[PDB]
């Protein structure tokens, strides 16, 4: 378990992270953590490692791009003095290119995305024990579907950045791809982005695996 | 214009047709028709052919497959004594196979779909002045996506039944496919089924063209 | 098609234009465009000219007179940097004279109306590619009904102004008059102002015809 | 005062009479009567003739034609054992011909209207102490407007039936026509049917005058 | 009719006057005038004197004493530039003495009431054509009931003031007393203060009689 | 304490007893009892006699007269197999004579009231361990007010029936009358019927005293 | 009765005291006092000592610790100029240690609690006639349950402070303990803190006993 | 994994199982399963065993005891033709003895509980592929608390019935007891019954472990 006792773990990102969490503080309880992967992570950590006393904050905001995370970073991350920061961003940065293809300033293209996300990691890294970078995802099994293909480019940037900055790394697309060998996207997410409880469990498990969670602990 | 003065035109189908129409009666001019292609069709006919004196009934019901249509056909179609019946069904017949793949009783497979729709058309045809068969559709430009591929199969059945019964036919998939050369699905419908105003216009226009509507009447 | 690719088309006026659009920005989607003629115009443009990538903003506000448009012109029009501005105003300017006949300062009489609307066009014209002036209307077939007779005076001023300023021009009263040869006003609008979907289609079609829309495109 | 002590007075009609009255019972003093002319009539009688001890029932139902009145006449009128029955019906009988011109089954034409209303009056008359027949009305000052012209015809039928049956008669059209020499319809009722408080007062006053109400009692 | 053409008549007082009127302007329509005696007055004036074009404003506020009227007089009366001001206040000034008998600073005793109401009349009188002073009331027939007995003291002060300042005068208690010879208070007002439509008609008629209203006009 | 361990105590009456209790069951500890004297009685018994193990059912219904009690007596009382039945009825029996004086069928006059209540008590008495008869009341200190005078008459009937049947008796009027030496009715109940918390306490205390409750248990 | 005529009694504490009272003033009526022990106290005082004319204010706020009371003391207590202050605090100070055991700064430990509560009493005492200190409580009969055991430590501090400062003193835990010899906590409070009406009566009675209330007065 | 491909798994129980599931059908993937352990179980199975193709039905109903289960067993279990039935019942059977101790008919004592649950298991077992019996639980670490002591007794019955019938068994009490070595109940469930997300995870994990779930599949 990478996370130590008494430490503060802060999650930020878009609606997948937000999942209706309490604004502004996103702590004090679960209703406050929302009803998606963040809550599930915290539930499983408390169920299996109750003695850890990990404090968890949810700063997701629906609709955010990486450009939006930067604009609120000081107040919503730095000022919170987290020990661990998990970031999952990029869905909107890409989605806007496909749902509003003629409003191009709402689009965050890959080179701006890369430099901005890099900037967040570099700023934060000296201040925390660790960073976990989760890739964005798109629940679509065809690598050549345009939005899937773009999403994968963004996820490769995330992985680049995690390697270079020694951050932890969760390939959420890889976790979905495995399930997509069986299920058509509709069975997980009608809009290919916002998943069922099952999709949130896919995400939570992928995050827990990267931080060394054990489903049945050995010592 | 295939529809002639004084006639009663009855639309039946699923949510795409329903679009919040008034239940049970579904008529006429002031919101009972719902807020999608059916209301637009009726709007445009009134704007351009006010003297036709057409009455219009919306018997769409959210969720319906062709099995559901059969179960209420006597009360919602035959007992309304329509002159013209337009049918657009198959989206749920297909979609349940993909979004609830293990709930097989909810699925209406091609054999049930062909036999049922054929039977409804054959029985209705001598009771009415004419039938318009609209294909189902899926807003997805990749013919090899599995749900699009199945939807196209269901559409072939509709086309074949219309030819065999000398019904009017609207290929709604072809109408979307034209726009999908420019737009990714997300620009028209986040779930690839329930479209924007623009998608409802694609549908209304495809319906109108088939019934001989003119935007500006030539004579 | 007068409107070119990537251009911004801004609609302003009263409740007929507003039709419940999102405040303040009236863009980002259709819910944002409201549910009347503006939305229908945008739907039809996207259905038939999806490659245009026209951006459309709705600045209608319910209850407005031309005196109200002027008071918000800088923020709601100039600051938006539109390429095309469509104006439809005058219904309230006239209606107040008939529903509050003893509150005369709520009335905008024809000479103030003319100079004010002229002032808006002259200010705007150097800043945009084009202006479309739509007349007000009153859904009433008797030319001698007092409010109809006043409305027609205002519509003649609009046409004057469009001619003199080389603006495009939509005679909405003419479009309604044709339909009123068949339908009594009640069938279109119970208050003779706020129309059914059919009346909104009358308006949208009249606007589309003036900007060179083709229902089936020729090249 | 034609109404005498201890008597039960029952008003029936459409929305103009209903005005949100309590269903099914429609009585008595604290809001069950609704918020239009019926409540005003009852108010004024109580203010000026408190000792009359009149009981009042409101059986108005929004939407009703005379066909609808016939269908519930036994339960809503005869079974209430009223002493006096006031009827105001015909607005919807007529209006449906104009607002839904192609839905002919919703229309109640003059032959059905005369025969039905005649029959209801003839049957009720020997069961009760008296009947008050109020004309329908349309708030429109042009006798040649088509709906006003039809409404006036329906009113003649009411007048002729009242004379033939020695019923009291209130000409509600004449009462509006007097005010319409000063005001355009929009100042009293935006849809020309559902009036302001002032219109309900016009109605209440016309009713009261016919039953021999005095504003200040002479003796 | 004391009130002349085009003049502005402003009503102020407590909940009996307010009766749910629109804040802050209490004009522009009837919903804006609330649903009690003020609205009825305006309805009757418009029904019988539509050509007068009287503008009517309602500044009642629920819970007010005369101490509250003074605190808002400049903004809610003077600044409105009325031609006629009707005041009805004193119910709360007295009620507080009986429902909160141990919170004595919420009480406005008769000498403060008198001087304050006098001060309002004297301030206003040079600025307007006329003032109408309506007494408070208490719907209770026993002169010796403590609250009735106090209310009557306040009403005698009102009458004093009207005489001395040449204001018009409406004894609302006298109008209720007459009806209370027949009806127990419960039949008019369950709390002996807030009346039924009948009680509001009692009030409206008493006001109309004092300003010279004619139920059927003679010239 | 007249009520003994393990017994079921059932309260029936009108709104004073109801006070928003759960329908139909009306039991037990967590809000089903409503928010007036019945809940307070049950609260205090539990606070001071927790070991008594008393079960309590609230069958009060807003609006009821003794006629209404008779109509549901079999299902709401006899079929509950109570040990003790407390009845408080008569307020509406009387009040309808005053608030709806001309709706005579709603009135339950003294002959119907005595005969009915007598009959209910006689029939119930051998089926249960005991009966508590509570008078109705009116919060009005003037014995010569007409509704108070009638209420006192109805209370005499209750007292006489309790004596004749050896029922326990609570004179609720006497309990209010004591407080009314200090307070005007408005301090306890604006409508003279529905009291504050303090009035419900007056009632609860009067009930408790009659059943031998001790505030501090002597032994 | 310790409390004298015309005096102001102010209650402060957490949700047990607040019980939905009106913010900010918590006076003017009962709705304003909320629906728990404070309201019951006031009801019983008014029922039995109506002539006292005691003014009662409720400043409870849900969630408060003693640290929260101090932060609002000047505005919510001192500025109110009470004659008597009742304080009940400590439930949250302790609860946080058990429901958020890893957010230790939300915890108020016993030495901070003691000094803070002492500080409130010492500040206030010169300004008022009297102070009543109510212990916190926990509805749990096992003295060795951890939260019960902590609560008792806090209650012993309260008693210490009351003795040293000559404050009145209510041991709410003692009052509950007696009832807990019969009832399991669930029957009083599902969360062992927020009680039923019965628990609120336990509290109100314990407070009334300490201020010398008599259930039936002797002079 | 004890559950095998294509099978239907049906969960029944009380609120812990219900957790707001869709009534009556309780299936499948998009919210119909509710928001507690059942949805989590289904989520995790899908994340880790998507190919199993398991269908899941939630027939939990808030409030139920085993008596309630018997009454709807035919329609809610047998008629669903499940392959696997999981039962978790006993919490209310027990809790009613403690929260409503004097309402003995609401209690289901050990004899009724054993006989009923035994009978339901014996009857169901030959109709289905397998049964999973989950104990009830109480989140309370003191074995000598009276409700915990009774709950443990009911759990022994469940364990004994599962052994006798060769059912799978989940000891939910043991799963909570492990976490209760660290946390006081209030950190998991304020009422000791309805847990947080973390408690639902404790339950889901205990269920999954018993059916042979692997967090990471070995082969
Ligand atoms: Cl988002
Ligand atoms: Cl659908
Ligand atoms: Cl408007
Ligand atoms: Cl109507
Ligand atoms: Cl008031
Ligand atoms: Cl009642
Ligand atoms: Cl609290
Ligand atoms: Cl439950």
């Amino acid at each position: 378990m990478k996370i130590g006792s008494g430490e503060k773990l802060l999650f930020i990102g878009d609606s997948i992270t937000d999942c209706g969490r309490a604004r502004p503080e996103g702590e004090g309880s679960f209703g406050a953590l929302g009803t998606g992967y963040v809550a599930y992570v915290v539930g499983l950590l408390q169920a299996v490692y109750p003695e850890l006393g990990i404090r968890v904050v949810n700063k997701g905001i629906s609709g955010n791009t990486v450009r939006d995370l930067k604009a609120r970073w000081e107040e919503d991350v730095i000022a919170q003095k987290p020990d661990w920061v998990s970031i999952m961003i990029g869905i909107n940065d890409v989605w806007r290119q496909y749902d509003l293809p003629f409003m191009k300033e709402k689009h965050v293209y890959l080179d701006e995305y890369e430099a901005t996300l890099r900037s967040l990691v570099l700023e934060t890294k000296p201040l925390v024990k660790g960073i976990i970078l989760m890739t964005p995802f798109y629940i679509e099994g065809n690598e050549q579907d345009p939005m899937r293909r773009t999403m994968d480019q963004y996820g490769r940037v995330v992985k680049q950045i995690a390697e270079e900055t020694n951050s932890l790394f969760v390939d959420t697309q890889a976790a979905f791809n495995e399930v997509l060998k069986t299920l058509y996207p509709a069975a997980l997410a009608i809009d290919r982005v916002h998943p069922s409880v099952a999709g949130h469990m896919i995400l939570a498990r992928a995050f827990l695996r990267e931080i060394g969670f054990e489903w049945v602990r050995s010592r």
